[PDB]
């Protein structure tokens, strides 16, 4: 197994189409022992993660809750056993209020909404690293999820801004994590048909926003030299496991693109 | 004059070493008629701007104040006369609480502090565009100030993250401004010895943070193929005026580097 | 005039749709005194440049001819008068044999053809700087023409590779030019309907290559927040003059995008 | 083994400090069956590769020799057996005449020398892909070696330009390779003390060029959040094997940085 013997925390499962669900499944297939964290609907999340190939302890973590973060390391150590540390951490968390995405005009998003989205989607990457680095082994790996924000696009709006912030946060987290012998990187994935994404294409955030996201998805597969299957998160999950493994040992502060090569092609 | 007949709003003057003070001076030398905006210390700012080559109306603008922003367009129109519109807008505004910069550990900045810094330094670029685009002429220009955040560095810490967000905001503001025939761009300047910068090098944010910023400044002049004079903001001011003029008419959503060429050289 | 009193060499005119023809016209409108260089068809080029607003001496320059390059500085000094130096140099030169572009498979371009294209399109930027820097004034400006090669695209093929090389060459030319007080930069233009470009869209390099270039042009105007008019080279010419002026005095080794903002937008 | 059962061609071994020697060693440790290619000194190369953990057939390949390239696929098939195809190809080849590197002035490199360096270092990546893609399996991987050329630097000079060209070539090779189900990527490594590199630091290309390269190496380890050991090529070799494996299945046309994170940090 690629991750045999490694102890890895995976955040961000909410449904069986969550990117983090497939990260967790592939990691377990590769021998990793997992600790899961979930937000708000913990009964639902437990029922979802019962379908993973192996049982895993589930801990509550709202990344806006300073008490959850202050206790997180101790709860993880209780789950994996005293004297054991984590080898990996997966941040697979995002949120932006509806005013910050969709046909809702970019200029009409109130800052309270934008600030909440940047808190959950970018600042919390630093929050989780702060909480967990003291219980991570040298040679460890922190990985977060990205959507390439280097160019503007329709509908993503303030979530794009939050991803630009996250990429910057990742480069500073790498500075801190390096003191522990730990790497920090992001995986920039192409579009994946999660439940939230399927709802947006169906028009949950306005019709023309849904139309624009559908055109974005089509252009992605067209641009990708090896194609892009938005219905299959496994290539993204394998890329996250590659970063969690010992096989990218000199990469940190960086972004790995699991997007079919689409960002390397103009058309 | 490069800006003869143009009506341009300039924010961000606080002392005579403010980058915006030199933007305003050069713009007036080139024939522009200015409206100035200032924050908090308006008595001080009026006394500072009395030294500009021409008189200019001074309006109060705290970019965190929704009432200031909601009234801004009407107060500008009163200042320049009904039936007149702006040709240019300069955003030269930044702030990050001390916990977000310096020797203060990156992980120890509370989100309330970071969110305030991102509000003032990044979100407000969209706020000012929202307020002022309805009173801007086609062919107009919005310019904001940037410090290249594409790589992490010592001490800049969460202000770097705010600049990463600002660059993303600029690309979305360009989308909105294009509907008005208006361009939006940032000038990424090299380090300039403002009062705040001089204080930081003197150790106001911790000794080793000051030591690191001094080493950053020295490397900048070394890297720049034409050199870099941190005591001279005029090259930055001229670059802002170039973007405010009609001579970069096909550039928008973009970043112009007024840094001596330092970002193009590794060493 | 933006360029009043400046002495500027402009290469690359071959027809009245040449980007360099419009660079020269705008520069003369702004008070510059020009020296022109032309390749192979000097009778044709003289007849074309007779239509510029002012007379200008025309010198022969094949950038693959070491004798033309070794004599160029002396011929320029003869044209502008002893004791006079150049303030500006415009490189607006490109060529790639047909095997290196179009439907002709990327793998089938022989290296002899590719090497000729890289010689004319990239190496010659260093050749011209070597020849002309000894007769350039401090504060001078060298500008070359670019087409953004950061992503692959259909048909451009090995010309894309040549532009990637040119961007690298520009950063090294900036190092050398800085010793003379001279800046070096590229303007990355959007697509312009030159005679060669019109022929390619008409299918001169294969039908599907023409189809792909037409789709590229359409997407460009769609992406550009201020639009893009491929029939109008004046915005590109003005951007070149901006770099030749004193108004971007701290930019070197760099690329200015005169593309409507298209490269800042995904769709 | 990470590469169990895979058949992989590895070019570029010349001494036991060659990056390709360590790529080959790690690949064999991970279960790959290798075919090696070598240039000019095949007796020497055979003696060097006798020290690899497993025997491997050695084929002659001068990438400037069209006859070597036209016969390469048939010689590989003979070596691995009819009906067998390659799963991986490693391009680890570079050369630039001395006039193109070191204290030798950038402007003094003759184009014949530069063209030879671009032939060997960049064009040959397309040449090898053209020769070998017809005998590669779907799911295969082509990997080449890069040194980040996005900024100019002392001494690397025209080799930097060749790497800029190589990055562009890689994006076009990805387009062709995708038709075969094959990925193409580069690994941008930090500095490694090969025999050639040790000689350059010792002054083989001029004293100040050696001084500048030594300062470059020191800054690299300083910048890298996890450090950088120029005496240890194993982290680079493991990264190449990661790309040769099935664990980065949605990455193509891309660059993976095995540099300690140095390129993500300003200082
Ligand atoms: N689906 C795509 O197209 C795509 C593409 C690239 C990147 N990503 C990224 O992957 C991450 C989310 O992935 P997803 O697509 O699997 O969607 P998802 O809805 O399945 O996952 C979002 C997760 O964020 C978690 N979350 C929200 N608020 C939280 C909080 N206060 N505390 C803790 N967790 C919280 C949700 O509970 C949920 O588990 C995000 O970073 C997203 O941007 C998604
Ligand atoms: N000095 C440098 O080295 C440097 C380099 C690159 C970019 N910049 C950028 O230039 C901008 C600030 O420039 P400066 O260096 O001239 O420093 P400065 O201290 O002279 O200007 C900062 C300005 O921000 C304004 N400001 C702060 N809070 C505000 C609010 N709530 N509402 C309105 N205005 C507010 C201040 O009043 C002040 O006028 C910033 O965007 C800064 O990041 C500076
Ligand atoms: N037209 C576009 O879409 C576009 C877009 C961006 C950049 N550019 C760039 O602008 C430059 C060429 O511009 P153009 O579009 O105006 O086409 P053009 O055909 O009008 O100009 C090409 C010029 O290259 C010159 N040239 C060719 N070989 C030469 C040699 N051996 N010595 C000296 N000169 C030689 C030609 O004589 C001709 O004057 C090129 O660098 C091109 O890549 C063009
Ligand atoms: N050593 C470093 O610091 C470093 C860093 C990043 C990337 N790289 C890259 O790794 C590759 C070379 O690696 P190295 O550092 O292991 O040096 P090396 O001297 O050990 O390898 C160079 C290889 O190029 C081969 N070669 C030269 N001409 C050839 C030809 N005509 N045909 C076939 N092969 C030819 C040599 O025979 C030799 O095997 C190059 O692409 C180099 O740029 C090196
Ligand atoms: O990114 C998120 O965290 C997110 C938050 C809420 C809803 C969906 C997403 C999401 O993953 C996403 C990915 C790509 C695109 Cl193109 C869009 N989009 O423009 O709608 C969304
Ligand atoms: O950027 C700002 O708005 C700002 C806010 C407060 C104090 C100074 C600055 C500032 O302009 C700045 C520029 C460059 C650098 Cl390197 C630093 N720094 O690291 O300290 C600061
Ligand atoms: O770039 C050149 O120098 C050039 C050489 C010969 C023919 C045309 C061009 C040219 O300018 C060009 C610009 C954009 C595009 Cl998209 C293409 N293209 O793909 O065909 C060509
Ligand atoms: O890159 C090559 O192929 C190469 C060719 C000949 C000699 C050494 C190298 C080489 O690998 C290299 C790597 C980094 C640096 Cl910084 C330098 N350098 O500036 O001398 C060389």
């Amino acid at each position: 197994g690629l991750l045999d013997g490694k102890r890895i925390l995976v955040s961000g499962i909410i449904t069986d189409s969550s990117i983090a669900f497939h990260i967790a499944r592939v990691a377990q297939e590769q021998g990793a022992q997992l600790v899961l964290t979930g937000f708000d609907r913990l009964r639902l999340i437990q029922r979802i993660t019962d379908r993973l190939p192996a049982k895993a302890p589930l801990l509550e973590l709202d990344v806006q809750n300073e008490e959850h973060l202050a206790s997180l390391a101790g709860r993880v150590t209780e789950a994996i056993g005293a004297g054991n540390k984590l080898d990996g951490v997966v941040h697979s968390i995002g949120f932006m209020p509806q005013t910050g995405m969709g046909i809702n005009p970019f200029f009409d998003a109130p800052y309270a909404d934008v600030s909440k989205g940047i808190h959950i989607s970018a600042y919390s990457y630093a929050s989780m690293a702060k909480a967990l680095l003291p219980i991570m082994n040298p040679g460890g790996s922190i990985v977060g999820m990205d959507f390439d924000p280097s160019r503007a696009m329709p509908a993503y709006n303030w979530m794009t801004v939050a991803k630009s912030a996250l990429e910057s946060v990742n480069r500073f987290v790498a500075r801190e994590a390096g003191k522990y012998g730990v790497r920090s990187n992001l995986v920039a994935a192409g579009p994946i048909r999660t439940l939230a994404m399927s709802a947006i294409v169906g028009g949950a955030l306005g019709e023309e926003a849904g139309a624009q996201i559908q055109l974005l998805e089509e252009g992605w597969d067209q641009r990708a030299p090896i194609g892009w299957n938005m219905k299959d998160a496994t290539p993204v999950a394998k890329t996250v496991c590659a970063l969690l493994s010992d096989w990218l040992p000199a990469t940190t502060g960086d972004i790995i693109y699991a997007d079919g090569g689409a960002h390397t092609q103009l058309l």
